[PDB]
């Protein structure tokens, strides 16, 4: 079993199967697991181990998945991990280690996340790429941990970099396709399909090859997304 995670323009969040069937409504089959103020966050993220990571007014945290809490409840149960520069990344994202990786002022970094707003985060961690990735639409993990990031409408796989000398989108490989930043979202689901939502979701099961997502043939959801914020899917450890 897997589920996608969505967070609504009402601020709900909810839980469910992923969508395979193009004329079901994914919502009828969701649980309801956040009841407001959801959309409140800069960014909402899943840790491996299953903790929730969130981003809200600039602070970063952490707890427990919610079990029909409000986003405000949420918060204050949370152990608050970082307080100044978060609203700021434009990707964080766990790798299947649950090691957080992050692009901020074109460059990415990796490192284990914070546990305390005194541990300042950017100050001890990797360097993985010095330039060029403030221009990704998306960026983001695999379960296997292969990196897979969205420039200029083309999807590219590689293996991450480890240092700033590693030349990942020159080494990398290229998916056919060039509207792969028309998506809203696009990400794996714990079981490795390949997700990718604007008004319709299109899912890919694996393996995934390296064909264009968006075919009538990989329609899983026929209309009606463009009523979430975030679809996220947690990788497992």
């Amino acid at each position: 079993f897997n589920y996608i995670f969505a967070v609504s323009y009402d601020g709900e969040l909810f839980k469910g199967s992923p969508p395979e069937s193009a004329q079901a409504s994914w919502l009828t089959s969701a649980t309801r697991i956040g009841t407001k103020g959801w959309a409140n966050f800069s960014h909402l993220l899943f840790n491996p181990d299953g903790t929730l990571y969130g981003v809200v007014n600039d602070k970063f945290y952490k707890g427990p998945t919610p079990h029909r809490t409000s986003a405000e409840e949420w918060i204050a149960q949370a152990t608050l991990i970082g307080d100044g520069g978060w609203g700021a990344f434009r990707f964080l994202f766990f790798d299947p280690h649950g090691v957080l990786y992050g692009v901020t002022e074109d460059k990415l970094y990796k490192r284990e996340p914070p546990s305390s707003d005194e541990d300042h985060w950017l100050g001890s961690a990797n360097l993985l790429g010095a330039e060029g990735w403030g221009d990704f639409e998306f960026l983001f993990f695999d379960p296997e941990g292969k990196l897979y990031g969205v420039v200029n409408g083309k999807l590219h796989k590689g293996d991450p970099p480890k240092d700033r000398h590693d030349a990942w989108l020159g080494s990398s490989t290229l998916f056919k396709g060039e509207l792969w930043g028309n998506f809203r979202h696009l990400f794996f689901t714990s079981n490795g399909h390949l997700c990718g939502a604007h008004d319709s979701f299109y899912k890919k099961s694996p393996p995934i090859g390296l064909d264009w997502l968006a075919h009538e043939s990989n329609m899983v959801g026929h209309g009606g997304w463009h009523m979430f914020k975030l679809l996220i899917s947690p990788l497992p450890q």
